[PDB]
């Protein structure tokens, strides 16, 4: 089984960017259900399983795919922010700087690429920054609610995460995402970006 | 061509409080539905372009901006009119033939509401509940949308009767994450005399 | 966890000549189930690793090749039992309470039938056409679902009755291009009996 | 209106790589169908678009896209094949050339990647190389059904199409898409490709 992880900062450390209440919603009451309900259909899918039940093995692959998924993409969210104060929005040195400047033009190319995409995001969904382990390359895609980057490809490994659902911005900017994806750049921890891309694991 | 407008609600914007906060109402309507209303003339402005030109290609392409902001339109267009205050009639349950017919294919109305409210609680992501009329079989369905497709996409004979907006802007600065309570408190201003009106003449 | 094998046809390659060729049969057992079978097998050797290791990411990664797959594997399983030849029931009409809920849900079997021609005609790229069970609300329904995805992925609560394979390997070496001839002589071999069966026992 | 355009070949000279028989039904049926289906669909959209009918515009979207990019995928397909003899299968030489070895190490690369994507396809689609035009680089996608790869990206420009409905392949090959997959390099028109790659238009 799995548990929620804790923030490597406090709830209202992301501020002016990211409100303390949406920090605070987002951790305790979001991921945490991801969590609990991940669990819940882990155990279903190993009966099933051990069973052979193929039927209800398939059935369960979309409360899997949510859940486990939601669990996922927000361990990786928490950690791909950080407070300005602790180097939360200092741009990435490095090969991981030098690759973006190479992919997109400059971090601003990329910003911008990524704050278009998710601007565009029908419904519930994410945006992300990847590395292709197989093509070398860095990649911009999003995910619709709680699908991972994987599943756009079995290379892929987030870098950056940005989440595009409302639960994320919207007792802050309500309405107003463009304005989320404005601000939430002040935050981005673009440290835990270079690591990952140095090591090609989260 | 023809474009499209904001519809004014059937009433004021804190009238369907306590169940549905006046603050949701007024940006859902001046913001959100007003925003898939402008984005729809938009994409049909160029859709009228690209069929004209013969371009295929940006016709297709157009298509998903044309299904999601004119099926929001759709969409919300239908939710203000089959919501109303409780003291005009929103919450009291459907009379009539779409009564029976309730009773027939649910069991009862409360059946009805159990099936709707767990469907939409299940949601995944942003999307919408609906009661809905086949006509052809002249029987009622309930079903799920994703976003903002409308019930037309899951088959061409559907009429919406009730529509339930599950997106977290329809409930979150009130309800917060409890999608469940926010279900719980919708069938308060339910406008079952809409959807009797649109069943009995199927459109 | 259990290994799963391709299942024995109840009747001969040849058994539902003239609607379904032998030859369509042949391959379409031997060859394209098989692989979903194998295949279904490998993903759940991988989902056992992957879920015993605490990986997320390819739990949720696999439920690409377990839906595709695991619902091959189910979605083939019950269409050979949905069939059978014209001299062993094949063709014959529901009797029974399916018979009642048929007529009470469509008005007559030749209502349902067109329904189910109408729906399978209209299938985009790959998928199937279903008459299926609602459990919780003891209703007959009607439905597609794409390439392999099992009816249960329409709702926890549905049991498949019947279904048609729209794929264009199951029509493609005798009817060509022509779906909707293969969607006219499928119907002699539909195995009714099978049917309501499954409608009696849920 | 549109109509169905002419091959630039003879529908045998595509052989051994692809049959004859397939050619004829591929253009003559499956491409007929969906240029005379989008041809009433946009009949109707422009009814409804007049009208000011939104629920009708929407409904007709899944027609719309389907047989518009029917027409569209084939359009594209037909220009990007050739007989071996009259160029196809010949590398591609001059920039396309090089930016195929910039983004894929080579063309066997591609060629590896691209057969790997065609086989992994679930049900129907397409494989394509693409241009992204914001980016300014190659790209390898598929996409479901008839979609066009302009549905993946608004920038996208495909440069080789892959059709692996198996209306594409079964009359010759059956069910052994790889095989389909590894033979159609032979008749691939890398001329076609580097035009529109130089122009940026199909
Ligand atoms: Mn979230
Ligand atoms: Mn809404
Ligand atoms: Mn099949
Ligand atoms: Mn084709």
């Amino acid at each position: 089984t799995f548990t929620l992880p804790d923030l490597p900062y406090d709830y209202g450390a992301l501020e002016p960017a990211i409100s303390g209440e949406i920090m605070q919603i987002h951790h305790q009451k979001h991921h945490q259900a991801y969590v609990t309900n991940y669990n819940n259909a882990l155990e279903q899918l190993d009966q099933a399983v051990n069973k052979g039940d193929a039927s209800t093995v398939v059935k369960l692959q979309s409360a899997i795919k949510f859940n486990g998924g939601g669990h996922v993409n927000h361990s990786i969210f928490w950690k791909n922010l950080a407070p300005s104060s602790e180097g939360g929005g200092e741009p990435p040195k490095g090969s991981l700087g030098s690759a973006i400047d190479a992919h997109f033009g400059s971090l601003e190319g990329l910003v911008k690429k990524m704050s278009a995409e998710g601007a565009a995001v029908q419904g519930s969904g994410w945006v992300w920054l990847g590395l292709d382990k197989e093509l070398k390359k860095l990649v911009v895609d999003t995910t619709a609610n709680q699908d991972p980057l994987v599943t756009k490809g079995g290379s892929l490994v987030p870098l950056v995460g940005i989440d595009v659902w409302e639960h994320a911005y919207y007792l802050q900017y309500k309405n107003v995402r463009p304005e989320y994806l404005k601000n939430v750049w002040k935050v981005i921890n673009w440290k835990y970006a270079s690591e990952v891309y140095e090591k090609e694991n989260n």
